[PDB]
């Protein structure tokens, strides 16, 4: 009653792998290239974002 | 030490806590509906997928 | 070796602690709100989703 | 295999910590900022969805 | 507190778990059936991207 | 108790176990490589990703 938990994350990191899985995340950020350009572009952004992390700011482990 | 890791990890929950976080898992699996049946039309693809899935089969884990 | 891998865990943790992570899933989460409308529509599925869900239903972590 | 299954978690935390991976993140976030403003129409929005997140509501960490 | 953060863990994992969120993972894989086939087809990118995945084939853990 | 909180997570894999779950990283996987083209070609930055980077390039786990 132990190595019977674990173990299961255990399989699901060998699916993952690092052949197929490792180009998908690659290509992934490779594509938002031409993304990243008109993203940049936006005004009027000084706190209003913040004030939504304003609740996040404060975190809580023992939530 | 052994604290303080685990803890850093509940911090991340508080910040799941969010009704608005709770209310996009329920839209997500509504939409979907349409979405199924066309995915069940069973067009050219009988055995060709199961092939690919038997490299899936073993499911090793010693990675 | 044994601290060696659950501190590598909480690195990863303050890796989320970013302004920018916390904005993307509220934001996420309102986007939906649109989606949600046309799903709720659909009146379908009666008997045929559960069946699936049968297997799904008595879960267990052995797997 | 003590040392072993939670070693290969770590591994995993290794393969997120990247240079072109770390980039998408950020701009994604941000890039939302347009889809946030439409998301916040309320139109018939007002109670009607919370009847639904009631179910969601309870959570129940017993699973 | 021992059992109160891996504990706080669990209260997602209960979340997670539920009737209408199963549906969702079905779905999504039964509807990229037909946007497999089309992903098939492409010319080259046979033997030259992965020299870059080369680079992460080695992986590691000492993150 | 102990070997509870753990179990659920174990539950969780159990979900994933399914060949059509399978079916969905790969497919993604192969439809990427239409994307990996055009993202390498845009502009000439250099500096423009490295400045994000750094600020995460100190590290502090200590979050």
């Amino acid at each position: 009653g132990a190595k019977n938990v674990i173990v299961l994350n255990a399989a699901s990191a060998a699916g993952n792998h690092g052949f197929f899985w490792g180009l998908l995340v690659v290509t992934l950020a490779w594509h938002v290239k031409g993304r990243l350009v008109p993203g940049a572009t936006y005004l009027s952004l000084g706190v209003w974002p913040l004030l939504l992390v304003r609740l996040l700011r404060p975190h809580r482990a023992l939530a």
